[PDB]
């Protein structure tokens, strides 16, 4: 990654026009090589949700463990995302490793939304919503998805768990999600997140 990052990069991943409406998670497994061994990178997510409670844009997991996951998730008033690792799967807690929960309490538009979350590899993390840098955290280790074991899942609107987890099903349309193997320049994120003050 070079510093200062790229402001505009090729996408990793681009996906458009998720419907969510009947809250059945779009399967994004397919890419699941370019995601499973990043330690940093940027996700920026264009959504609008029907529901309050915590709901994944993003589930990226070992669906052989419960708590085996990263989850960029939303509600009604909230944005953030968890990072956990579990060593041993099925029906247990034993294993489990809770590295990161990140989250901010927002006012979200009625309609449309645009969020972002950029990882520096030891450096740290940024949220953006609607224009605004919303919370950044310093950290000098740094996790992302390379630190969870085995992961075999990728979702746009769920995060796939094991047995009866929650999975955090998304309610409503995911316009867009761009995923990228580098962290994004502050100033584009700025103005894409800011498409939709
Ligand atoms: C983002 C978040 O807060 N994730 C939590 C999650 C949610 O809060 C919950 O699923 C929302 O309904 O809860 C997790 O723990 C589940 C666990 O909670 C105990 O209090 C309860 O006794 C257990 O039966 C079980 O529901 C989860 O894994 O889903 C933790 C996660 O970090």
């Amino acid at each position: 990654s070079p510093d200062p990052n790229w402001e505009l990069l090729s996408s990793l991943g681009e996906y458009k026009d998720i419907n969510l409406e009947s809250s059945n998670a779009s399967n994004i497994t397919y890419d699941l090589e370019k995601y499973k061994n990043l330690d940093e990178g940027t996700i920026v997510v264009r959504f609008n949700s029907k529901d309050s409670k915590i709901q994944s844009l993003l589930g990226i997991s070992n669906s052989k463990t419960k708590n085996g996951y990263f989850n960029f998730y939303v509600t009604n008033s909230r944005v953030g995302f968890e990072l956990r690792n579990q060593k041993n799967e099925g029906n247990t807690q034993n294993g489990t490793e809770n590295l990161v929960h990140m989250y901010k309490d927002v006012a979200l538009n009625d309609g449309d939304n645009t969020v972002a979350l950029k990882i520096e590899k030891n450096k740290g993390y940024k949220l953006f919503l609607n224009g605004k840098m919303i919370k950044e955290v310093k950290d000098t280790n740094t996790k992302f998805l390379n630190n969870i074991e085995n992961l075999d899942s990728a979702f746009i609107g769920k995060t796939n768990r094991y047995g009866q987890s929650n999975e955090y099903n998304f309610k409503g349309n995911i316009g867009f999600m761009n995923i990228y193997n580098e962290p994004l320049g502050d100033d584009y994120l700025l103005s894409k997140t800011g498409e939709t003050k």
